[PDB]
């Protein structure tokens, strides 16, 4: 959470770092819908995604979470949904998370894309399996 607190906002959660915290897969995802980025991080607990579109003062005031962690406790049931076409389209797809939510991820890293739907394959694999 020290290495994350400079990428976070209000840290939610009453302490992960003993409950786990082990963010399960670190990464950047960003959102097409309305051109905004976010540090994605799917702890070993939940899903946290760090918006992040500008930044915030207080940065002298001991500080540097230019992101914002945002609750997203889905991991356990994820359901990503690589639906694009960047020859057509840019590069983002549909992600089904649980409690009923679709994003939009952008990756931009052929092993990111994978490794994204992987990560959210591999929880959400754990949702009937293992």
């Amino acid at each position: 959470m020290n290495e994350i607190q400079k990428n976070i906002d209000g840290w939610e959660g009453k302490d992960i770092g003993q409950c786990c915290n082990e963010f399960i897969m670190e990464g950047t995802l960003t959102r097409v819908g309305a051109k905004h980025e976010r540090h994605i991080f799917l702890f070993d607990g939940l899903m946290i995604c760090c918006k992040s579109n500008h930044g915030q003062p207080r940065l002298p005031g001991a500080s540097n979470a230019e992101y914002r962690l945002k609750e997203k406790f889905f991991m356990r049931k994820v359901q990503i949904n690589d639906k694009d076409d960047t020859n057509e389209y840019k590069h983002a797809f549909e992600i089904i998370l649980k409690d009923e939510n679709s994003v939009i991820f952008s990756a931009k890293s052929a092993e990111e894309k994978n490794n994204w739907m992987a990560a959210l394959i591999s929880l959400q694999y754990r949702s009937t399996l293992e």
